[PDB]
């Protein structure tokens, strides 16, 4: 017969999402006030003199208002809007964030200067060290193409790389290098061969260059060098004279007629594996979805957990108000900044230090039904707005339960068998970030758990084999291609807040003693034992895990215990990837990334110190908007609200194993939060997804308890993905404005 | 309409295997020569006066003898047992290896003292250091019970526990205590209520022994202590006396009457969350299975792999000739051992380091269908032999193909996006032993990767809480309970042969370093580093993995390179339960488990180095017939067979999240072995299981490549497991005899 179904359920969030993004009306009236306010260019006709609006989304809430608002029947805090204009009416240009609020728009709104959540105390952000916006990357590449489109230039890059200008592109290392003892802004770049899969990365060519782009008017910037072979020119005329001398060496030309070997996609020539000629396994609902949500509030409820999400242009997706069993124990996660950070023997890879929240996590792509996600997965459509439109992402992120592939506990004795399964909830989204694709998931278990993970494929930003300097950076992969090595790392605000927030950090250390016991006076035993140590004070040098893994860490409540003494906790505990940054100081991050230096950090909240990055750190070096060492000033953190700032990380050292992509597997990351002595005993034991097998030495016969499961055998109809819904391209936009 | 279903294929072996068990003929052959050879007692009349049989098993082929069958089309290699037989007829017993072949019996046919495996070069273990068998188990039982059921200790016993004897169960610690410069051997015990649910150990007493057991006369064997509330008395009638004075302390006891807080399965008055009465996910195989077997030889065939299986007693399953693509990767991959080490102040825990292989991994119990692994899975039946009876196990392992919660890899640019499927060949067996439940997983990937994990769940073995001396070993997780603090660590041969038998291991070490470069003269800059170094010799101290993970460990060909001059290599990755003993020097295991000091350890290959540890070493404190120790001796290893020992571990320090049971899903620990430069590329890209994405820019139409899956919704049965197949017990006995 057929299996029994189910409709999806809805539900009504308990409060307001009041972190959730700006409506398109609201961002619209927020344009409209910029625009009567201020001589407002649209960005399509603006320069490095005109004004022009950015970003405009939603400035959230201050903690204590919001947790009023949740938990003591407060008033909605107010609604406001963040939004980020570049003015270059004035002298010098700069960008300035402004608070528009509240909202909708009255006779009370007002427009002010947004600087509380910099460390620097300052709301605007001077051109040198300015976002790296359209207007500016317009002028960066006309600028190249001016110097390196001409007649000489035209010849020597022919010369050297073996195809012409229009066959390859050339491009500026990120970030940009501003001196603030000179004023002077330089940046290097080099260029690769073109390719009509987006392989770009697997062909750099070895040439490199570097342009003084000091100030707003472009008619002064120059290029400084052009590199080659270790050697340096500085102009097109010295490089061209040396390239007709008998001496002159030019290093091996990439075979552009061979390419394959940078292709992703099945070769439809290659033989099938056996059996591959079946379809693979699928996951299905026989009964239907046993999570809900409110559609409105993009609340979510599965087996007593309950949170909000929300969506921003910088980092994707964050979570708020996550509860278990109607208890709220993190007040916040949510993704703060990704870098990728490489080493190199080349003046472009080595000058690669990416801030990809400043590129932006949450305006990418839609996910591929059925591949991306399970076919069982719902999905949500999110929304940003830069730069005169309004982005409406379908298939942003998707929600589906899994059923994980081993069980979540089990025994066998005494004449039974006891085993319950592992269904979990997951949170998926994937950020497509020019080469790199990243792929985030949020994992909630029946006890409490929750598992935050990443894992990263695509492309990975190779460079040019030079045998001489390039090996101790990284593998020779290709004929002419460098694996060249890098960091990744991840920080996620983690702001848990365990039996309320007032809380301790502490950390149980394991280590062996020698010890003598009463019991056997005079007889010396190496034995081991746990001390309870607590974190009194932020640590400026962060927290690194133990080594042997010979430590536990916690967040416990300062007040609350269980029925044995013990204070609720939660235990942050490392999975792979607990690891930071191998380069201690950068040139092209000083004062950046203060937090990818050791794997977490305990500090006091503030609503002042809402984020470890944002957007406009990148080029900002040494004074940047948010300096995280800012937020590690000694403070106690003996019953205090306590927020953790937790890293994931990857050193990638590609091989073979990357090209023509790097696989999703074996570059993985996670940290789990776990409970302890959180509540009295493991919680997952009222769940009905279990069997309780008993069987009868007496009477010989076997008992099953399946708990309202019925496995008898039913039809279901295994449902094509709604491919339908996915369309190329980063968002559907409407121009405003 | 209807999915198209297909039937499971099975497929003939390249080559026998020639480690498989032995079958129940081979065995009763074996039997019945040792009946004829001498006087064997069947066990149920036998005592420590008597001869008689406990092990016969495989005695698997030597490695170049394998080799040469399986590559060089060499003769089967001879087909051995290994017996293990008690000797007590002479003035002292022990138990003696005796290698019984060729096989099947005839003229040709002896039987050897066996040893060559044995470090200690010996074939005989003394009877003071023996196994605890059948036979010392009993003899042990029967001397507790003369001594603590008295008139005297049931009524002291009563007094201090609050319940009488017939309520309580007392046993001894394991392992027992030999001494080598006295000849005696002790152990201690302790006392558990008795408990319907095989719950006993969350309910020690706080009651301890010792004794002294030495020599086979059990009328010389004497109580030497009694040991309550950190006191020592050296008779029960001192205990006696002590009780009656008026200052005496009585410590509080356990509350029998509200033991419900030790039951696993669901209080089914408890209410249901929102949603679970819906029956969770399932996976199905919509056109059936994707893995063929040979099911007479245990070759498993999968998207391009091959092995075979084989299973011990002592360890459960072993894997063999694991091939993929058509080369041989690893030669033996096979766990050897498994430690369960406890800290504590009490007598009982504190001496408790299990061998689990002494008491056996692989002579368990059957799988639960449906729960303990997919119903997609498919089951093997394997077999043991252990004193006078042979063992079948149906449902002893299960293999089926999972499909991951993330694909194997993607990438969305230049108009399209290319996404491969991650389904993956997954071997399991779970091992109940007493009270814990360990779950082993091994899961194979398209790309030629593969992951060795395990889990613990089930009861802790917890202790007493004595306020004024348990703390340093463990929270007080009930009234009158600590959760004992262990380490859980295993042992992995992996005879990782890569691109043939003559290897290399190394390092690629990850360093900061500061450089200056030719481009820019002058200008030091802090980047980072590889150094490839070779580990040239076998290390005394192992290698334990990196601090912040900066470095990757291969195994390379001594001689084979892909295309770019890289050796082939695979690297041995760690996950996440890369840890290692806490304690250095224990009393409970001097010499017995030395490969468990360190993450990792490289070794030349030795038929003579078979095994890190043996069913016979627990008891053997100083002189095991296995000294891990002895395999490291400075060999070189630059241009050898190289097997890496690679440990997985856990540190456990229960909470409230362990009671009344310890859950899968956080205590876990894996290994990868993962391509290296063994290609020029990553080589899942012929799987049929992706996707090709474009859109035309200009026609602005979408494509979707599927390569022959159809995605259209199709109808299909989601089928019962097989539950009618799972009988309670440690599997069907044939007495033989
Ligand atoms: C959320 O909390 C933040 C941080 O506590 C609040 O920041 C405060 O915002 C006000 C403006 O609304 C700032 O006042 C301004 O200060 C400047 C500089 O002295 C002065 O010239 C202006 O006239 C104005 O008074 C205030 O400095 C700032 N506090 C901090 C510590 O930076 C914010 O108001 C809170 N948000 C909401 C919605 O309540
Ligand atoms: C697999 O390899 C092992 C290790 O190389 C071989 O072990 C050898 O086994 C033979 C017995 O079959 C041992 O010979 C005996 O030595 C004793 C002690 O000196 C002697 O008294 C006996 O008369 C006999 O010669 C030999 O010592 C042992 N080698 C080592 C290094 O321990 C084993 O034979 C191989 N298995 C197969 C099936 O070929
Ligand atoms: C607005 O700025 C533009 C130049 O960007 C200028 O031409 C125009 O006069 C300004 N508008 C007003 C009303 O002054
Ligand atoms: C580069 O110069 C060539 C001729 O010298 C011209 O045809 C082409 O349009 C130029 N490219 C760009 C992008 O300006
Ligand atoms: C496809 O396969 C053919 C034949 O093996 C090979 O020559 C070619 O390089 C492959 N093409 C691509 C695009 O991968
Ligand atoms: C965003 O997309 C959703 C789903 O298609 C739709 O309901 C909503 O109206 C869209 N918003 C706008 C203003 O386009
Ligand atoms: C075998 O041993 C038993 C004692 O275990 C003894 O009674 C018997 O005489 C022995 N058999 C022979 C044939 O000597
Ligand atoms: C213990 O002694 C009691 C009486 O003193 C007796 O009834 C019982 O059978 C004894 N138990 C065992 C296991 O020998
Ligand atoms: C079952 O639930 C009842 C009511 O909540 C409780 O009193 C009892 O202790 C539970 N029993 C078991 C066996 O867990
Ligand atoms: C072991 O069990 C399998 C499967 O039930 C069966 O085919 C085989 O005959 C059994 N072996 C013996 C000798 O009982
Ligand atoms: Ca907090
Ligand atoms: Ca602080
Ligand atoms: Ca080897
Ligand atoms: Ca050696
Ligand atoms: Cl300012
Ligand atoms: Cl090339
Ligand atoms: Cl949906
Ligand atoms: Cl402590
Ligand atoms: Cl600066
Ligand atoms: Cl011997
Ligand atoms: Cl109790
Ligand atoms: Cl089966
Ligand atoms: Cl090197
Ligand atoms: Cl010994
Ligand atoms: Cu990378
Ligand atoms: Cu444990
Ligand atoms: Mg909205
Ligand atoms: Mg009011
Ligand atoms: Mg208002
Ligand atoms: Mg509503
Ligand atoms: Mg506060
Ligand atoms: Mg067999
Ligand atoms: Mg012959
Ligand atoms: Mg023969
Ligand atoms: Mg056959
Ligand atoms: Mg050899």
């Amino acid at each position: 017969a057929e299996c029994v179904s189910n409709e999806n359920v809805e539900i009504e969030a308990p409060k307001t999402n009041i972190w959730t993004s700006l409506a398109k009306e609201e961002v619209q009236e927020v344009l409209d006030l910029l625009h009567s306010t201020y001589n407002i260019t649209e960005v399509t006709k603006a320069d490095f003199f005109s004004n022009y609006v950015l970003w405009i989304e939603t400035l959230k809430p201050n903690k204590t208002e919001a947790l009023t608002y949740l938990d003591e029947d407060g008033d909605l805090p107010p609604r406001n809007a963040r939004t980020v204009v570049y003015f270059g009416e004035g002298e010098e240009g700069y960008f300035e964030e402004l608070k528009v609020g509240p909202l909708p728009v009255s006779d009370e709104t007002t427009i002010e200067p947004l600087s509380f959540y910099n460390t620097n105390g300052k709301s605007k952000l001077p051109f040198e060290v300015g976002h790296l916006d359209r207007i500016k990357s317009a002028a960066k590449s006309s600028f190249l193409n001016k110097n390196l489109n001409t007649t000489i230039m035209r010849d020597v890059l022919e010369g050297l790389i073996g195809v012409p200008y229009e066959d390859m592109g050339c491009h500026s290392a990120a970030p940009q290098l501003h001196d603030p003892a000179t004023g002077a802004t330089v940046d290097y770049g080099t260029c690769n061969i073109n390719t009509e899969n987006d392989a770009e990365n697997l062909v750099p060519t070895g040439f490199f260059f570097k342009f003084d782009m000091t100030g707003r008017d472009v008619s002064q910037w120059k290029m400084l060098e052009y590199i080659y072979n270790n050697k340096v020119y500085t102009s097109a005329e010295e490089l061209y004279e040396a390239m007709q001398k008998d001496d002159f060496v030019t290093l091996p030309k990439i075979d552009v007629d061979n390419l394959d070997w940078t292709v992703i996609q099945r070769n439809d020539s290659a033989p099938v594996r056996h059996l591959d000629d079946r379809k693979s396994p699928r996951l299905v609902e026989p009964e239907g979805r046993r999570w809900a949500y409110d559609g409105d509030e993009e609340y979510f409820s599965w087996m007593d957990w309950g949170f909000y999400t929300s969506w921003s242009r910088d980092t994707g997706i964050s979570f708020y108000d996550i509860t278990f069993k109607g208890e709220r124990i993190v007040y916040e996660l949510s993704l703060q900044e990704l870098i990728a950070e490489y080493g190199s023997d080349d003046p472009f890879n080595q000058h690669t230090f990416y801030s990809d929240i400043s590129y932006g996590v949450g305006n990418r792509f839609s996910l591929v039904p059925g591949y991306d996600c399970p076919s069982t997965a719902g999905y949500f459509t999110t929304d940003t707005f830069e730069y005169d439109e309004f982005y409406n992402r379908t298939l942003s992120y998707c929600v589906f339960e899994n059923q994980e592939d081993y069980s979540l506990l089990r025994h066998t004795g005494a004449s039974y068998s006891a085993i319950t399964q592992n269904p979990t909830l997951n949170v998926r989204f994937i950020s497509t970030i020019g080469n790199y694709d990243y792929n985030f998931l949020y994992k909630f278990f029946l006890d409490g758990t929750l598992e935050v993970s990443v894992r990263a494929a695509g492309y990975i930003q190779a460079g040019y084999w030079n045998p001489e300097t390039s090996a101790p950076y990284g593998l020779k992969i290709h004929d002419v291609l460098s694996g060249s090595f890098h960091d990744h790392v991840l920080n996620y605000k983690v702001d848990l807040d365990v039996g309320g927030t007032k809380n301790r950090a502490s950390q149980y250390v394991m280590k062996d003693v020698d010890v003598e016991y009463p019991w056997a006076p005079g007889t010396v035993y190496n034995t081991k034992q746990i001390a309870r140590e607590v974190f009194e004070n932020e640590d400026f040098n962060g927290i690194n895990w133990p080594e042997n893994g010979q430590g536990i860490l916690l967040i416990e409540s300062a007040e609350e215990t269980n029925s044995f003494g013990n204070p609720r906790a939660y235990n942050i505990m490392p999975g792979g990837g607990g690891v930071h940054r191998i380069v201690k100081n950068s040139r092209s991050g000083p004062e950046t990334q203060n937090w990818a230096r050791s794997n977490l950090f305990l500090t006091k909240h503030k609503d002042t110190e809402l984020r470890s990055s944002t957007a406009l750190n990148t080029n900002a070096l040494y004074d940047p908007p948010v300096n995280f060492n800012a937020f590690l000033d000694d403070e106690s953190l003996d019953g205090e609200d306590i927020v953790a700032w937790v890293n994931l990380g990857l050193h990638h050292l590609p091989n073979s194993n990357d090209l023509p992509n790097t696989i999703f597997s074996t570059a993985h990351a996670s940290f789990m939060l776990t409970p302890f002595n959180y509540f009295d005993s493991e919680n997952s034991r009222d769940t009905t997804q279990q069997v309780f097998y008993t069987y009868d030495d007496e009477t010989e016969e076997s008992n099953w308890e399946f708990y309202g499961n019925d496995w008898s055998s039913c039809g279901v109809e295994v449902a094509e993905p709604n491919f339908e819904d996915y369309t190329y391209g980063r968002g559907t936009r409407i121009n405003k404005k």
